[PDB]
């Protein structure tokens, strides 16, 4: 029927049909469209205080909870939604991951060497395709995959 992950779904403010990938957590009204040995991604990473390392060159003690992780994530991919920003310019700016300097930018890898939920969404995505929040050991990700 649709590519891997992906299901219907039904809004709840419009009563329209949408797409969601249960791997990447991407949503979008289109239909989808239409695996290699390595990707290449960018991510932008907000931590919290469950963090397996709860620091980041941004601040020494990251003391935001889950919950506010998720409001900044949601918020950054709206502006990335709508063109008000760039998510490399986020990245740069936000990510709490020393790959902010790179604008996100973590080269290419393969199958086990990330952690899990990182690499399924990750190896979930078409190319140029982003994703929703995913949720790891190091907090909340927002991931580009460019290769
Ligand atoms: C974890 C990473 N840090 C930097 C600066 C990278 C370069 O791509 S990846």
């Amino acid at each position: 029927k649709l590519p891997p992950g992906w299901e219907k779904a039904m809004s709840r403010s419009s009563g329209r049909v949408y797409y969601f990938n249960h791997i990447t957590n991407a949503s979008q009204w289109e239909r989808p469209s239409g695996e290699p040995a390595r990707v290449r991604c960018s991510h932008l990473l907000v931590k919290h205080s469950q963090s397996r390392r709860p620091s980041s060159w941004r601040q020494e003690k990251i003391t935001r909870t889950k919950e506010e992780a998720l409001e900044l994530i949601n918020g950054y991919i709206q502006k990335i939604k709508s063109g008000e920003e760039d998510f490399e310019s986020l990245a740069s700016q936000f990510s709490d991951c020393s790959s902010a300097k790179a604008r996100g930018d973590l080269g290419a890898f393969s199958r086990g060497q990330m952690q899990k939920p990182f690499e399924d969404a990750s190896f979930a995505l078409r190319t140029g395709e982003m994703s929703g929040p995913v949720f790891t050991d190091s907090g909340i990700h927002i991931i580009l995959r460019t290769e």
